């Protein structure tokens, strides 16, 4: 036998992002982590961190994305995100890409394919069996959990396809029924413009019993739109800020200012904007709060190259100072090709990004350092460093210890994936003749 760093052998697409989040949390010293494996399905797996024993990875649920008559080969965007409940069952949501029109007429959206899905393990914190509750909307794309100090339970994401409101449904009950869909962004059409007005978001624990969101502008143009008839793109941009008060129910902006739900286009640039991009493409990243109760932002982006879907986007940090946002620099000088990362922040002035880029055909996983705030970012240790490969990564574990902060999925070609958990050094190595006896 000997010790391997990855954990699951089975990836296939892009088996996690940052968008999907948590894909693990940590509790009572077992991390537990969960990604897309075959079929889309989505798989997880658990670590003990005192024993040092690996269970799983088990699949949690039955995706439609990965039985579709052909189309994109993998779809991605039904990979999991999990949450534990005050009970202690894990559940998984996952599967969807909006819904399709054997679920109904989304009344909040479009539709594209698959049915957004909810699994729950049959017995608290026991991952090897699993029921299907589905009780959200089908039409869902973007999963993100969040778990109040209540134990209240609010799920956020897109009511749909592109053309569709961003909404979050609240379970008091442990996930075991939801409230109907909340708006908080509105699509619409334009009216100066042949587009309608579509979003991407990002939601997090705030302090307290407040949320927080980050949120990127698509710019979603009619067919034969735009200049010169290039019709409909990937274009984002800009990068905007809000936050939710669970106990009254109330959003606001960085500065406490109240809003209408859901919030327009025209309500964001007035009252919510963060960072301007110019004409530079974006793709969201996260956000969180620092010592002093402010918020750091990670947004990519990137200069339209002319693609569909422009041109490759690096991550950005931006802040506010208690006065203003500032920033918008890179978090890796100088670099032109895809970064991605998320970033944890104490003091105001201290931000370290784990993020990833490649280096000529490498993949390399490392940890940058600022000490201005995020003007500026220092190379520290690298993580995880694969040749031939690129990387997809998850969110920050929730309540990460050291040994296990992120997830790692190792792209070589698009099945077989090598999964990895990695902490402040490296991987969380498992056995190999243990990883051969549990794959499934
Ligand atoms: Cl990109
Ligand atoms: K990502
Ligand atoms: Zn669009």
């Amino acid at each position: 036998d000997r010790q391997v760093g990855y954990f699951a052998d089975n990836g296939v697409g892009n088996p996690l992002a940052i968008v999907q989040h948590p894909a693990g949390i940590h509790k009572n010293g077992i991390t537990y982590v969960s990604y897309q494996g075959p079929k889309e399905d989505p798989y997880i797996a658990s670590y003990n961190h005192q024993t040092g024993q690996w269970q799983g990875p088990f699949r949690a649920g039955i995706s439609e994305l990965g039985r579709r008559d052909g189309g994109k080969k993998f779809d991605n965007h039904g990979k999991p995100t999990m949450l534990i409940d005050d009970e202690g069952y894990i559940h998984i949501f996952y599967g969807g890409h909006g819904g399709q029109a054997s679920n109904g007429k989304n009344p909040l959206g479009n539709t594209h394919h698959g049915a957004n899905k909810h699994a729950v393990s049959k017995r608290p914190y026991d991952i090897s069996q699993w029921e299907d509750l589905n009780n959200i909307t089908p039409f869902g794309t973007y999963n993100q959990a969040i778990k109040m100090d209540n134990g209240d339970i609010y799920l956020f994401f897109r009511h749909g396809a592109h053309r569709s409101d961003w909404v979050y449904q609240k379970s008091v009950d442990n996930g075991r029924t939801f409230a109907s869909p909340v708006s908080f962004l509105k699509h619409k059409r334009r009216t100066d413009i042949d587009a309608v007005d579509s979003w991407y978001a990002w939601a997090g624990k705030g302090q307290g019993d407040n949320i927080i969101v980050s949120y990127d502008y698509h710019v979603c143009w009619d067919g034969g739109a735009g200049v010169n008839g290039r019709g409909h793109t990937t274009e984002r941009h800009d990068v905007y800020f809000m936050s939710f008060n669970t106990k009254t129910g109330e959003w606001s902006n960085v500065e406490g200012e109240k809003l209408v739900l859901p919030v327009t286009r025209e309500v964001a640039d007035e009252k919510t904007m963060a960072m301007r991009t110019g004409e530079l493409w974006t793709f969201n990243g996260s956000t969180h709060l620092d010592a002093q109760g402010q918020p750091h932002i990670a947004i990519n982006a990137g200069i339209d190259k002319g693609a569909k879907t422009g041109g490759p986007k690096q991550t950005r940090h931006v802040r506010w100072n208690g006065n203003e946002w500032v920033g918008g620099d890179k978090v890796i000088p100088q670099y032109e090709r895809v970064s991605r990362g998320d970033f944890m922040v104490t003091d105001p002035e201290n931000i370290r990004y784990l993020t990833t880029y490649n280096q000529d055909n490498d993949a390399v996983l490392s940890w940058w350092q600022s000490h201005d705030g995020g003007e500026h970012f220092v190379e520290d240790k690298t993580v995880l460093r694969k040749d031939n490969a690129s990387f997809a990564i998850s969110a920050f574990i929730k309540d990460a210890i050291p040994d296990a902060q992120m997830l790692v999925a190792e792209k070589v070609s698009d099945e077989g994936i090598k999964m990895y958990l990695v902490g402040e050094e490296g991987a969380v190595t498992r056995s190999l003749v243990d990883l051969k006896t549990a794959m499934p």
